[PDB]
């Protein structure tokens, strides 16, 4: 088969009939830069309701893969770090949800973004979902634009769990997040806190100030949105232990020596393209957070995630995770 294995050493050192089992959700960011973050130094609270939550951990010196939605995404699941990841051959791959999946952990992708580049095509179809139509989504009348919102993908997450009783379980939110240009329509008017906006698409046209304002409103529709995911999982905790991971794609540039946007070469981008916020938040002590100030790059999702579920595989053996 054309399939290129990486993990076909992988095995889960204990089983979900072995202890309680796991459920992990695991919101894919977007455009979601590390300084905007209050717990990263930024002068705003654009996650105050996070900064509410017992047990959530951040992580202040995390680095993206790359500067694109279409880079980064492959590399984050990819088992072959940033050194000799290749976004052309990527899908080629084993990646870590083929892992865990062949291990029994139950793999749902909801997207709103876009779609998982490339990271679930080997896996069955029915594992996942565009959630960015109205035909699937149920909350999208909410704002002018009819645009569908990240909380819709929530509904109906209680199905996968009971068709999967018992077993561990990983749920990646693939969300729209800060996805620009047009920030102001990320968010619905509840959260339109910081004022003026930059609505228009010349973005360095706009006033600056109205620029980042209306970035950080989408920060905070995202805060609301992460709030709710940590709050669906704790309707969960009785029978599982369950964790929230969070990280961004990639960063934005605001205007920094005029440059906008993001997609920049690694080789030449500005730091605001690459440093990126992670949260991780669990119910109980089966889960230790890493230091929050560790230096950190998505080379530490895919250990994370198997960590999460007690699998070892030697090729990111001695690789830093978010976890202990
Ligand atoms: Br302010
Ligand atoms: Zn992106």
């Amino acid at each position: 088969g054309p399939t290129i294995y990486h993990a076909k050493d992988a095995v889960q050192t204990t089983k979900p009939s072995e202890r309680k089992p796991r459920l992990v959700v695991f919101v894919v960011g977007e455009t979601a830069r590390a300084d905007h973050v209050q717990f990263n130094g930024y002068g705003r609270e654009t996650f105050p309701q996070l900064a509410k939550v017992d047990g959530l951990a951040n992580f202040s010196q995390v680095t993206s893969c790359g500067t694109s939605t279409a880079y980064s995404v492959p590399c984050m699941f990819s088992y072959l770090g940033q050194d000799d990841y290749d976004v052309d051959t990527a899908k080629y791959q084993e990646n870590v949800l083929d892992t865990l999946d062949r291990l029994g952990v139950g793999i749902l992708w909801r997207d709103n973004n876009s779609d998982s580049k490339g990271v679930m095509d080997k896996l069955p179809a029915t594992q996942y979902f565009d959630y960015k139509s109205a035909t699937n989504n149920t909350i999208c009348n909410t704002n002018p634009y009819n645009e569908c919102r990240d909380v819709g993908m929530l509904v109906g997450l209680d199905d996968y769990v009971s068709a999967n009783n018992g077993k561990d379980m990983l749920i990646m939110l693939h969300q729209m997040g800060n996805h620009g240009p047009a920030y102001f329509k990320r968010y619905d008017e509840q959260f339109a806190k910081f004022t003026p906006v930059c609505e228009g698409n010349e973005l360095a046209k706009c006033e600056h100030q109205s620029l980042i304002n209306a970035y950080d409103n989408a920060l905070l529709a995202t805060d609301d949105f992460i709030a709710k995911s940590i709050d669906w999982l704790k309707t969960h905790e009785a029978n599982y232990d369950v964790a929230m991971l969070y990280v961004s794609d990639h960063g934005e540039s605001l205007g920094e020596n005029g440059v906008y946007l993001h997609g920049m070469p690694n080789a030449f981008a500005p730091k605001e393209q690459r440093a990126v916020p992670a949260f991780f938040w669990s119910n109980n002590t089966t889960f230790k957070p890493t230091a929050s100030d560790t230096v950190l790059t998505h080379d530490a999702i895919t250990p994370t995630l198997l960590k999460l579920f007690d699998v070892t595989a030697g090729k990111v053996k001695d690789r830093a995770a978010f976890i202990q």
